[PDB]
């Protein structure tokens, strides 16, 4: 269970570190009373490094993340959301104990946007979690976000899981070894 810290979510003080519900009552976004209420608005220029963390109580051998837009602030179901990085295994961590970073990519306009953590644990339950922020992008060949394990397709545990639609900014962090094969089926 595990909860994006950077950059900060909506609604921050009644974000929890649980998953999405299984049955898909609380996608996107972990539908509750201030899912979309502004904490802090995120600021990001078109190239600029930006830093993503998590805080949590245990990293199920990592897994697979995306983070994704949309234009809609107050996204539904119904929401179109664009991936902009794909992390294919070592998110959110390889580890528990006592890193990451994206970047808004040329070809999105500026303007505000929600943007989407999604993370598929290696080991355990099959879930899907995910946190929602404001993001203004500043001066004012995107695939779809994959999901999975709330809508009646379920994932392989023990994997990272390769995306189908990754994009073009993929990157690698976990241990070769648990790494789905290139073009494998994700559920
Ligand atoms: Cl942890
Ligand atoms: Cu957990």
């Amino acid at each position: 269970h595990m909860m994006m810290a950077q950059p900060v979510p909506y609604g921050k003080d009644t974000l929890n570190n649980s998953p999405l519900a299984a049955d898909g009552s609380d996608f996107p976004c972990k539908l509750r009373s201030n899912t979309y209420q502004v904490t802090e608005e995120n600021t990001a220029a078109i190239g600029q490094s930006m830093p993503l963390s998590f805080i949590g109580s245990a990293v199920h051998g990592g897994g697979s993340c995306q983070v994704s837009l949309t234009t809609d602030r107050e996204p539904t179901k119904d929401s179109k959301w664009i991936v902009i990085k794909s992390i294919e295994g070592g998110c959110p961590a390889n580890v528990d104990g006592n890193k990451f970073t994206y970047t808004i990519p040329e070809g999105i306009e500026p303007g505000k946007y929600t943007l989407a953590w999604t993370w598929f644990n290696r080991i355990g339950n099959r879930e899907m979690y995910m946190n929602c922020a404001p993001l203004t992008v500043t001066g004012s060949n995107f695939p779809p976000m994959f999901v999975a394990n709330v809508n009646g397709c379920t994932t392989k545990e023990g994997v990272d899981i390769r995306f189908p639609n990754p994009g073009s900014i993929v990157e690698y962090a976990g241990d070769k070894s648990n790494l789905a094969a290139e073009g494998s089926q994700a559920c």
